[PDB]
């Protein structure tokens, strides 16, 4: 753990702020996150922070929508990625248009006007011990908003801030959408630890370019 002596926060999806907690650590179990995530509303705002650009929307997809998408996903072949992951590189998929619209309908200001260069499905699997390390995309090549939709199972998106030694867990439930922009995009690195994966999960990624080139 690089985050062993970090200050750990939990994201309150209702108040849309990160509360510090002593009940979590850098090696917290997936259950610990969920219990703290649902119990942090009554906790004090003392020491809390606001992470501008972090947008979690519960139940972004319905079960019909998800089922339709998952069936279309599995027709296409899976490539090999790193750290026990697989991928499908796309823009091309028919279900992209739908997702872009729903994103605009919920919020035209933030999630509208979105033309991503890449749309990528990232398959996780508990048995492979799939994961993605803490990292950040360069602002000179990659743009503002990073979308991620939780298919099959939810998980936890771990955020870090090295300059301030802040660790933050965002519980992403089944069929939730996480948009990462602004501060969250540019001042925080993001990752998903192996012990936060429940069975199989497919993260439906999107990302826009910084420039047309």
């Amino acid at each position: 753990d690089k985050h062993v002596n970090y200050k750990v926060f939990i994201y309150d999806h209702i108040r849309q702020i990160a509360i510090p907690t002593t009940n979590l650590n850098s090696q917290s179990s997936l259950e610990d996150i969920i219990d703290e995530s649902t119990s942090c509303q009554s906790v004090s705002t003392d020491g809390s922070i606001e992470i501008d650009g972090l947008t979690l929307i519960h139940n972004f997809l319905s079960e019909s929508e998800e089922s339709k998408i998952l069936n279309m996903i599995d027709t296409v072949e899976w490539a090999q990625s790193q750290s026990g992951r697989r991928k499908q590189d796309y823009g091309m998929p028919e279900y992209a248009d739908m997702l872009l619209n729903k994103m605009s309908e919920y919020d035209v200001k933030k999630l509208g006007n979105y033309q991503p260069f890449e749309m990528c499905n990232l398959e996780y699997e508990e048995v492979k011990k799939s994961a993605i390390e803490m990292h950040q995309d360069d602002m000179w090549i990659w743009g503002n908003r990073l979308i991620s939709i939780n298919l099959i199972n939810g998980s936890v998106m771990t955020l870090s801030n090295d300059n301030k030694s802040f660790l933050c867990y965002v519980h992403m439930p089944h069929r939730s959408l996480l948009c990462m922009a602004d501060e969250c995009r540019y001042d925080w690195k993001h990752g998903v630890l192996a012990h936060h994966i429940r069975g199989r999960r497919i993260a439906l990624t999107m990302r826009e370019a910084a420039k047309d080139f």
